[PDB]
């Protein structure tokens, strides 16, 4: 039997009673299935954590479930409804998300609206603080595939990796090479860098460590660039602008922590300017569903 708490009610429920609508997000992997239970309506997702799988695997999926089921009053990172417990697996029932950033960029082929930008940097920045503050966990691996956006507006942080070497694209400079590399730390500034390169990101349509082919070559620019602001040229508010830059500095001594960037006007703004997010996803999901184009040939040997 599963135990499931969504729509404000307790069920007792069996895994096989819930409809499957196919398997989903074959692109962060875990096996997780569409699901409808079929008592409310709700469509949820279910995530199937094998006995037989990989023990790293697991590993993960259950320190995260940790974090994720003591996360409740977090409006901000995504929910487990409950879990069913069978011989051979574990089924986790989530809150189902249609998207994350790095998808929406994806298949947007170009920027993201400042406003929307908004709405999400006080949600994620909420979110980082909350798992700080109450359970002590520091993140460490923001970037745009752990940003999820719906269908109701909602944009909050995924699961995966929520209980906190990492994605080069993200790491801040004291992730590289720290000025004291003896300090315990770790510490909830190098995620306030990855919310910055995410954002500019995001804002460009462009990660902005440009043409890099390798992984090192990537930390090589976050140490020896300057850091990667939004452009000047682009329309961006100046309070977008100096929350990049505040986010952005290389000496991490001198970097925002949540509580700062939780009084910037950026973030104070758009805890209560109204955007319409819901109707902006709805209508970029629509127009970039579909497309219908045969891939280039390899050219043929030639002798130069």
């Amino acid at each position: 039997t599963g135990y499931l708490t969504i729509g404000g009610q307790r069920y007792q429920a069996e895994i096989n009673d819930l409809e499957n609508l196919g398997e989903m997000g074959s692109g962060t992997c875990g096996q997780v299935w569409k699901m409808r239970f079929r008592k409310t309506g709700h469509v949820i997702a279910v995530k199937q954590m094998r006995r037989s799988g990989n023990k790293e695997e697991n590993k993960r999926i259950l320190m995260d479930l940790d974090v994720v089921l003591k996360s409740h009053d977090c409006p901000y990172i995504v929910q487990c409804f409950g879990t069913f417990i069978t011989n051979t697996d574990v089924f986790i029932a989530m809150e189902l998300m249609g998207t994350s950033a790095e998808k929406l960029k994806k298949r947007m082929q170009g920027p993201i609206p400042e406003r929307i930008l908004g709405k999400m940097t006080v949600a994620i920045v909420k979110a980082l603080y909350y798992l700080k503050e109450k359970h002590g966990v520091i993140h460490r691996d923001v970037k745009p595939s752990n940003i999820l956006l719906d269908e109701r507006g909602q944009i909050k942080l995924c699961d995966f990796g929520i209980s906190g070497a990492g994605c080069a694209a993200y790491m801040a400079p004291e992730r590289i090479d720290p000025p004291d590399p003896t300090k315990p730390d770790y510490d909830i500034r190098a995620d306030v860098w990855s919310l910055g390169i995410s954002l500019v990101e995001l804002a460009t349509g462009q990660f902005p460590y440009k043409n890099c082919k390798t992984d090192f070559e990537v930390l090589t620019k976050v140490l020896q660039e300057e850091p990667p602001l939004l452009p000047g040229h682009m329309g961006f508010s100046g309070d977008f602008q100096s929350f990049v830059k505040d986010c952005l500095t290389k000496d991490h001594r001198k970097r925002p922590k949540y509580n700062k960037l939780l009084e910037h006007s950026f973030i104070k703004r758009y805890e209560t300017l109204e955007v319409d997010v819901a109707s902006w996803f709805k209508d970029v999901m629509a127009k970039t569903e579909s497309p219908g184009v045969l891939s280039q040939p390899h050219l043929p040997f030639f002798r130069h």
